[PDB]
């Protein structure tokens, strides 16, 4: 049934976006004796925070430096500001405390994902996407040998097990391995859903693909409210993996009640298709995992993303049927690129405009994904149509490389978004040459 597969891809998108909320980094600072000890620290907690922690980024108290002695010279207005020396600080060693207002517990607050180990969260996302790549490359022969339903049930079981395991991970490497296996199973079930829907009904192939993409959009929408409802990442992952344990009941239908010629042949077509797929994967998995910086409220941002992406990808099929394949794809790619570039061009104070631009960029990259998926079945003849597999492999690779470019935020907060906006422009300019 198409409804069961739609619920499945909805929960898959929920699991995929769970990393955006569970790895959210709140405003943090390390343990200070004048702020977290007994009442002997005294009134005016802001003054104590100012004299105990030097200023840092965005004119805020430094999230990575603490004063060993109370610097009373910065409290008195008669003294010169920023008069403290660098030697008066310590490398934020006493352990960090986090604000429990928005999120009660996250993977950043649990394992102390801080400035010294700030690369761990993008490294965690990269490990997840590498597990996705490995699973998608491995489930092919497995599904061909053991059948699609067997590997589907095995992937569901693995998804459930790894979800309930990562919900209680005691260490960071163990959590990374659990996410790796969960991504393996996610890629397996994704490849199974794709190879099932591409030949279950099909003339109706574009309709089925648009329904699949609308099901993830619905997944985005659902996971927004799911993350808004529960504040703990453990219970979040538990209640997200429980539907997979429920869908496992359909195992065995209730108990019975090669192709390397793509590189030399059509080289221009295959490199263009792989470039567009790489661009979509890179931009999506680099932008959809850091919604905290793209908007002011992550939940409302995701809700707007979904409610604007639904009609965009709905009319995407009308555009593909009326205007063509290449022109609408190039237009969507250019629109997404220009929106993401304007997101950096607009000042950070215009939060509503930044959120709208991010939503428009996500809708544009989703429409571009729809167009490239439709064009993969037409750019290559039936003799070469593992072109779609190579395109999907290039898209993961781009997804994997996505979070790795986010490390450039040290040189500037706009560089990752600058790349996320510049890549789709060149992608559309290259796709404009398609026949
Ligand atoms: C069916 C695949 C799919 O369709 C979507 C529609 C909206 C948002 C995400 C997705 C989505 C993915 O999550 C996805 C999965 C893999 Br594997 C990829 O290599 C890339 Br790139 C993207």
């Amino acid at each position: 049934q198409t409804m069961a597969l739609m619920v499945s891809i909805m929960w898959l998108c929920t699991q995929s976006m769970l990393e955006n909320f569970s790895a959210a980094v709140p405003s943090h600072r390390c343990w200070a004796p004048l702020l977290d000890n007994s009442t002997a620290q005294a009134l005016s907690p802001e003054a104590l925070l100012a004299i105990s922690i030097p200023p840092g980024p965005n004119q805020r108290p430094h999230q990575c430096r603490r004063f060993r002695q109370p610097q009373w010279q910065l409290l008195d207005p008669n003294a010169t500001a920023t008069s403290w020396s660098e030697a008066d600080t310590e490398p934020c060693v006493d352990g960090w405390v986090y604000d429990r207002s928005i999120f009660t517990s996250t993977i950043v607050a649990k394992w102390n994902l801080v400035c010294d180990s700030h690369a761990l969260k993008p490294m965690a996302q990269s490990i997840y996407l590498a597990g996705i790549l490995v699973g998608a490359a491995a489930c092919g022969p497995a599904s061909d040998r053991f059948g699609r339903r067997l590997v589907l049930t095995w992937s569901y079981l693995q998804m459930a097990v790894m979800g309930t395991a990562a919900a209680f991970a005691p260490a960071f490497p163990v959590y990374c391995l659990f996410r790796f296996l969960l991504a393996f199973a996610v890629a397996g079930v994704m490849m199974n859903t794709g190879t099932l829907l591409m030949e279950w009904t099909a003339r109706a192939r574009p309709l089925v693909m648009t329904l699949n993409s609308l099901g993830f959009s619905f997944g985005h929408g659902l996971t927004a409210a799911v993350a808004y409802g529960v504040r703990d990442w453990t219970l979040l992952q538990l209640v997200v993996s429980v539907p997979f344990f429920l869908c496992f009941l359909y195992s065995w239908w209730l108990a019975e009640s090669g192709t390397l010629l793509r590189m030399p042949g059509l080289r221009f077509r295959t490199c263009i298709s792989t470039l567009c797929w790489f661009a979509f994967g890179f931009t999506f998995f680099g932008l959809a995992l850091d919604l905290q910086a793209l908007g002011s409220n992550i939940f409302l941002l995701q809700m707007f993303i979904g409610v604007v992406d639904i009609p965009a990808k709905m009319g995407a099929l009308l555009l593909l049927s009326h205007l063509g394949r290449r022109p609408t794809l190039a237009a969507s790619l250019l629109l997404a690129g220009l929106c993401i570039l304007a997101n950096t061009l607009v000042p950070h104070e215009m939060g509503a405009l930044r959120s709208a631009l991010a939503v428009l960029g996500l809708g544009g990259v989703g429409a571009a994904f729809t167009c490239i998926t439709i064009y993969s079945s037409e750019l290559f003849p039936t003799v070469l149509r593992t072109a779609v597999g190579l395109g999907q492999m290039a898209a993961r690779g781009g997804a994997i490389l996505g979070p790795l470019v986010r490390l450039l935020g040290v040189h500037g907060p706009w560089l990752p978004l600058l790349v996320y906006g510049t890549v789709p422009v060149l992608s559309g300019l290259a796709a404009l040459l398609l026949p």
